[PDB]
């Protein structure tokens, strides 16, 4: 009873599941979920981050008709990619997998119709 995605939305909910899919999965898995601070001992995470964003919580918003257009839904993967650069150092593995999975996102959101 949600509503059928607009055109551009039908492209934003490809690209989701393709950073959800296998195929990406080497680099894609520390932005599946929520960073869970307290299991990882990072105790200024929500510190740093106020406003956390993961892939489960973009796919979440995708499914609620959270998202307006492609513009929100893009603002949102974007911010997941910054509060990594923001909170982890610049030569971190975090970072490399951030870079390589916002390449992926970057390179298709340019191909929407
Ligand atoms: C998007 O995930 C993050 O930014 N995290 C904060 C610290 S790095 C940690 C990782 C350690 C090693 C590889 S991934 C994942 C959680």
């Amino acid at each position: 009873s949600m509503g059928k995605l607009s055109e551009q939305l039908k492209h934003c909910n490809g690209i989701l599941k393709e950073l959800l899919s296998k195929k990406h999965a080497a680099y894609a898995w520390p932005f599946y979920k929520p960073v869970d601070a307290s299991a990882l001992g990072l105790h200024d995470y929500h510190d740093i981050i106020k406003h956390p964003m993961d892939l489960s919580t973009v796919k979440r918003k995708m499914e609620n008709r959270d998202y307006r257009d492609a513009q929100e839904f893009a603002a949102d993967v974007r911010l997941m990619f910054s509060n990594c650069y923001k909170y982890n150092p610049p030569d971190h593995d975090v970072v490399a997998m951030a870079r390589k999975l916002q390449d992926v996102f970057e390179f298709r959101y340019a191909k929407m119709p």
